[PDB]
């Protein structure tokens, strides 16, 4: 039989996405198939509740907390992911794995250089020199509700001199060469390695936990009772440097996310 395995349209879940299916050929008889590019996780939802997919790749803490559960934001990670565990399995019976051990947050962040130049160690350092800066940020983060640029206002209590929505891609480079002085990166991108730039701390803690996890219905974990185990074997071991070094793997040196996950996996003896 055939495991279905959802992945969206980030770098980050094609691999973990690659990376799981690989890991059930090898360790067990079954058969496994991606759905690629599934948009948001509303999207992938879906897909799980029509049976399109037997595994949500990566989903994000943070995310589902606050939109597919509608609840408030929790900022503390372990809260918030025990929430979400305990709703995914009180409304749905779907089981939300804990974090494979990385967090896909926005973070703001400089080249180490700026940091040095403006003195910059935290997102409230940007607040003196705010109305000389370009800030570039993802096509939806203006608008966004909860963690988007008004609440950013209202708690850190400063506008940036201008901001640029542009194609997430594109930021990493533009702060790199200038064209921003600051970027709301997403912190598992490899470019923030390959570039070493700067994130900021997040002082007042604005933004909520993404701690990324697989989810999978219990439905689907009790026809095949040889996942669960299989799956374990990946919880708790891909922190965000990891992450970003998989990412940079793909989107810098240009391998396939089959094939760097199967070095993963060699790496790592499976």
């Amino acid at each position: 039989d055939t495991i279905k395995i959802g992945a969206q349209s980030m770098t980050e879940s094609e691999i973990v996405a690659n990376m799981i299916a690989q890991l059930i050929e090898h360790d067990t008889d079954l058969n496994t198939a991606l759905v690629k590019n599934l948009g948001s996780n509303y999207v992938q939802h879906q897909a799980m509740l029509g049976g399109d997919i037997d595994i949500s790749a990566t989903r994000y803490s943070g995310t589902d907390l606050t939109s597919t559960l509608g609840k408030e934001a929790e900022k503390d990670p372990k809260k918030a992911l025990n929430i979400v565990q305990n709703e995914f399995q009180k409304r749905f019976s779907y089981k939300w794995f804990d974090s494979y051990g990385f967090d896909n947050t926005y973070a703001f962040t400089v080249t180490k250089k700026f940091a040095e130049k403006e003195h910059i160690n935290t997102v409230s350092d940007l607040k003196k020199n705010a109305s000389q800066y370009k800030l570039g940020v993802d096509n939806a983060w203006l608008k966004r509700k909860g963690d988007g640029y008004k609440g950013f206002v209202s708690t850190y209590g400063f506008e940036f001199g201008t901001t640029y929505p542009m194609q997430i891609g594109l930021v990493y480079d533009a702060v790199k060469n200038g064209k921003m002085d600051a970027v709301l990166a997403y912190s598992t991108d490899g470019r923030i390695k390959a570039y070493d730039l700067k994130i900021l701390k997040d002082d007042k803690r604005f933004f909520p936990p993404y701690d990324c996890s697989p989810v999978i219905p219990e439905k689907v974990l009790k026809e095949h009772p040889e996942l669960e185990g299989v799956i374990n074997k990946l919880i708790g071991q891909i922190d965000t440097e990891t992450m970003q070094e998989l990412n940079y793997e793909v989107d810098g040196k240009l391998k396939e996310p089959s094939v760097v996950a199967k070095e993963f996996l060699e790496k790592h003896h499976y």
